[PDB]
């Protein structure tokens, strides 16, 4: 039904395109495929490539940043802001009046993230796109860690830069760092490029060649979260003892028109609320049996969480990263430990 | 789709069970429950493991074998029969009556592979399961190596056995080989282990470590590849270039009822007979710019065969091993192909 | 000083040299290479080299055995003599006189393995060659395992089939297991080759390779394991507190002489004699803080064992796996053991 | 021999030591203790190690670099530098004299590395300790990287910094890539723990791991590095078509003295002025059968270079790397190749 029409051949491109140095030359190439975009450059880290990125400002300039209430980043940014002497700017970009409004004369970079985390509230890129292009020379980032190439391609939406930084979290728990970020732009690609070579936080020709290994599967593997994802986000908003649920694929989500057309799916990623108090959220996540409790999020693994102990986040919000597993056995266990919530 | 349900819990174990020693006894706890039975020895390579059940036999004895026309086998087991001083036998096994008039008194083994290659005729697991249990002490083995373990049963269905052996192929171009021997019978799985354990074929830890890993996304991937033969086969069965196509999937295939009422859907080799003379299916492979020409079959990589080349099979039959590209790039190269090979 | 001259070239063609299918291949014209032979062929494991070569002999024909008293094998042999309907006679071939004896006119082959374990009681390979030639058609073999191909050449003085057994524990605890047999003869390598492609106890590609990557060291390893084993083997004998110490290395070895016109150097295996009681060899062990107690031998570090407990072995016996760290430390530990054993 | 006697514990504990998370941790931690340092930090590369140990400086500090005149760097630095605002200065730091001169308010940083690259030319580690020490506050640094911190031990010597930088050449061609930054000061290990978390040029986990897996066998490959390395050394001194060597462990390199008093050994690289032209050195290249020839240095494979195409460095000087071969083939090879230059 509804999101955009999957990229096309991107399955096609992540098996047989390139199939520094050699190794990678090949996974940027792929990568650039995959990511729409004419060019590609690989980083040690998403961190590394994040720092790389605003190497290219000079002291003065001011980056505003999509802001992150409850999720972790921001302490970053603002440390690479201190050093190396730049103006940061946090600012809410929900609301594209917002943005309009924070822009500054020094404003040189827009850095977005979305869907948020864990919150996952979308933010519209081609209209931060429009809003940042406007008026002088400004770069719009948008880091398409959360949806991966698959499911979204900022490159298209008017980005200037989608980066994408994946964790020794997804093939699997197949411990390959990478920072890949994609760019059309000429200057762009060489500055960066310039950048990568000049100052050496590049990935081992081992980490390429793992990573460029993963991605012939990324669409097959990311096709299963979301249809586990869909699942056990309509399993949780039909169960009486959910509150609210949140995952940009059910068309409750206060954006699932804005998510309709501007990605072709979503994640294993789902938030909900739990009937009830923080002793309730308690009592549901030690009954799972299948589902692990951990922070991270993306291998094979079903994951859970509660943020509120891993103006602070609801304690009675709950953020799941859907794994392989089979649908039904997922939707058991969600069933059974949310009974044992309330006996 | 009136195929078997998909097993129940597969990718769950698939993912979570187990997470010589070690590494192998965690790939066969997971290996046996991915079969649905109670146990699973691993060895060196499918046909190590062949020759270990060969050798729960001694001189005298008898041994069936689904006769392998176009394929490779045969020679193997002959000249593993010859020596071992075992008597052996082949038999057109997709005619129940005619394996019925082969069974004898010194018969002990009945060896069956479907679907065969690459003619793909389709061999009743539970029929032959009758028939050999019905007199006598009499083992059933069925090579699952065609369907997988995903797709495929054969414990399930009658079979004593179910030989799974993969090569070099799957899970990507990943350099694993494995021969793994599921079983259920007390006795037979002790005589099994001793074997394994006596005689030294057995894998390295890394090769289990490996085979383990691919096993988390084995349904995924096979997904992936039903779906993409499917389309394949439809494809070229409604194109005016095809005289005729091989593929269980479609209710063309003459045991299309056997498949959906033993199995939980298909593999992607699609068999089909190019209209035209050796020339044309020459012409064919040539033009073939996506689907990349090779004996084996398995990668991420859709590969294309002629057979005739590579009584006898037809110069007309090609065999294709459908990988997980895109759907519409692998349908447009074939009709790009197949134009080319008619002016 | 004194010990045959070590093999010219070793270390050039273990790095060089080819540098199944390709991998198998190399790894094999590598492995012949340095075993001074013109073929080799590469089994699963030592144990299914081991079968391989057995199966070159028919129902009937009697073997001959090294009698593997205090070791482990014998149990296999005698099993795989059972099974395949073969005659195993084990003789003590300490004495060549006593092989000269046992030779039955069915004896079709004789296995070796020199040093023995633990007691390194060192089998004069020539004595046995000439012994073994001189009448009838008939096998030598020599398991060079507890050598290595740099230490000991047994093609050379006169074995027909020299075989090396790596388990998952020399190139560090590099899980790599195989069975390497070498050999100069033309037929015997035609009929181990058929073999090795009918029966499939072959390893995988990433074994091939990591063996391989492995061998390119073997020499450095192996002087390394020699120049500590050497000084840890001096250091006991000339400890109060140790009985006796033999090392194929010192001249108080009752077989030194024949030691140096056979090897080229030791391994870093060393066995010793505690003076006093079980109750003594347990106070030492215990306090061991550098060596590793434990029960296999080949790591980069050194393990410890007391075989009475892990007519019997004297419960007074140790044998020690010296592996690569430093000798001075080394050293240490073992005196600050043997200290606290005798307050 | 005269050399500084080899540092205690080494094998010991880059074989026990330790068997962005755990795999980093014990990387740094065996690393610290090779380098018989309190701390230790790892990067993605070497020159990531680098650009964050420049980070330690604020714009208009200055800093001094050991002016490596033949090798390759100098860019880098010059291109670090001009970003980041500071200043740099290149000077011949193996004359001590003229880095006093040198010596500014504003210089706050020393780096050196030593050997040079290709000339060979040591610098005095403890010298420049005492000169840069001896005023104001200023950190002197030294790249490790041609001497491995199994010969040299920078921080022993007076050094603050010792950065090991090891490329995808050593432990065979191991593709590991990693930057090692082993450190004693209390503040100092702090900012640089503080940069590395901060700015993400990180390793992955598995390189982490590979190249803690490599440490284990690095003192017995530099021993063959530095034995073959000192017979070809020797070999082409005394070689009627060589006009001189220069390799430190000859007597003859000018500060061999200071040498034997700084390392406890020498790395493979022997530098060396073929007698004639430029069109001698050609032949003596194209005619070599062993050596291989390349421009990168370190792997189990002896190599051959010609600088002068690969005011300048004489087209006459030849750089080899020495590999782990058997010495007499290495000779051998040489002498053939030096012969056939000279008919």
């Amino acid at each position: 039904q509804g999101f955009l029409p999957h990229f096309q051949h991107f399955a096609t491109q992540a098996i047989h395109v390139g199939q520094g140095n050699p190794t990678r030359n090949c996974l940027e190439k792929a990568v650039a495929a995959l990511d729409g975009a004419k060019y590609c450059l690989a980083f040690a880290s998403g961190l590394a490539a994040t720092v790389t990125i605003t190497h290219l400002l000079k002291a003065g300039d001011q980056i505003i940043c999509m802001d992150d209430v409850y999720g972790g980043t921001n302490r970053y940014f603002r440390q690479v802001a201190s050093e190396f002497g730049l103006k940061i700017s946090f600012v809410d970009c929900s609301k594209i009046k917002l943005l309009e409004a924070a822009i500054t004369p020094e404003t040189k970079l827009v850095w977005i993230e979305t869907p948020t985390n864990p919150t996952q509230k979308v933010i519209d890129i081609e209209g931060c796109a429009h809003i940042v292009h406007k008026h002088g020379d400004i770069i719009l980032v948008v880091d398409n860690t959360f949806m991966s190439p698959y499911f979204q391609r900022p490159l298209a939406l008017g980005a200037d830069i989608s980066m994408y930084s994946a964790t020794k979290y997804m093939n699997g728990h197949s411990d390959v760092v990478m920072g890949l970020v994609s760019v059309n732009c000429e200057s762009l690609h060489n500055r960066l490029r310039f950048l990568q070579n000049s100052l050496g936080a590049v990935p081992s020709p081992i980490d390429c060649y793992l990573c460029n290994r993963g991605l012939k599967t990324l669409h097959v593997r990311m096709e299963k979260h979301f249809k586990n994802g869909m699942a056990v986000a309509q399993f949780l908003e039909s169960n009486p003892w959910v509150e609210k649920v949140i995952y940009p694929g059910l068309p409750s989500h206060p954006q699932h028109e804005l998510v309709k057309r501007q990605c072709t799916g979503c994640t294993g990623m789902v938030t909900f609320y739990i009937k009830g108090t923080l002793q309730h959220a308690e009592i549901f996540l030690k009954n799972l049996k299948l589902f692990t409790l951990a922070e991270s999020l993306g291998g094979f693994e079903s994951l859970a969480e509660l943020p509120a102990i891993m103006l602070g986040i609801s304690d009675t919000l709950i953020r799941l990263s859907v794994g392989l597993e089979d649908e039904e056995d997922l939707l058991e266990d969600l069933d059974q430990a949310l009974k044992a919530a309330h006996p």
